[PDB]
């Protein structure tokens, strides 16, 4: 179904990767967040929201859901309550870029563009049949 | 025609808002940067890239691509070479929140969704029968 997204977060480098799947197509979305942190994943939610339509959101981590201020923005927005190939994409590209940020985001590319039609054009495909 | 795409920085606060605009629908993404950068635009246009068609890319300050970063990004990804309207409707819910940057993500969000089809619907139509 269209609108369910799946959002947890990874480990690499001593940093955080924020990764949402939607789920019936398999694209991607990631971004290198500074903590493991509330405002982290509402701000994160806010930007996934106002790109896509987002009805609703899983998670492996319930628990990451449970602050205010992620319940603020799932208000705000309408929004009601991988891994291991990424980071085998990341690893594939990291010696290319200096900074992590800049390897995830590459990954993300190479991940929706492929064809496994890619991921891109299935999220798109999907949600126009929708409408 | 699709795959293009406008891209700017205004300043609001004394901060940069980088703002890129699909032609063909009006759909908007924006980033709050510390920094008018070769750097910043480059990795915005890295995660613009990895989300959509992004074929071509125009701005209204041509020096802003300039940069060998830039051009770097551009190469990597296939790319080739309304701030009044946001400012507006960041106005009006800058006071729901303290950053900058997530008046910026909500107001992105009240664009996109609006009936004027919302840009988000537009955006989603207008890629899905190019495939
Ligand atoms: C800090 C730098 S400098 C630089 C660069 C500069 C000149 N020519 C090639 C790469 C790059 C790029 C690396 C790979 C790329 C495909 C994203 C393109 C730009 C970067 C890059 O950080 C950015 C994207 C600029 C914030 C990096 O983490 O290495
Ligand atoms: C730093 C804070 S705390 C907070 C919040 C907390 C509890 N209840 C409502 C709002 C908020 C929110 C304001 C509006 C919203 C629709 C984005 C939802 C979350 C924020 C928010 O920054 C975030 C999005 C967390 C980085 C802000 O700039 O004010
Ligand atoms: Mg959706
Ligand atoms: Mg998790
Ligand atoms: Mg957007
Ligand atoms: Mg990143
Ligand atoms: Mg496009
Ligand atoms: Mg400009
Ligand atoms: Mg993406
Ligand atoms: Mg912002």
């Amino acid at each position: 179904s269209p609108g369910i997204w799946q959002l947890d977060c990874t480990h690499l480098e001593g940093k955080v990767i924020l990764v949402a799947v939607h789920v019936a197509s398999g694209y991607i979305e990631a971004e290198v967040i500074p903590a493991e942190t509330g405002q982290e994943t509402a701000y994160f939610l806010l930007k996934l929201a106002g790109r896509w339509p987002v009805k609703t959101v899983h998670t492996d981590n319930g628990s990451n859901f449970t602050s205010t201020t992620v319940k603020a923005a799932c208000w705000w927005a309408g929004i009601k309550q991988m891994n291991k190939e990424l980071k085998k994409i990341i690893g594939q590209v990291r010696d290319q870029a200096e900074h992590l940020k800049t390897a995830v985001q590459m990954a993300v590319f190479i991940h929706n563009k492929k064809r496994k039609y890619s991921a891109g054009e299935r999220i798109v495909d999907i949600i126009a049949t929708d409408i």
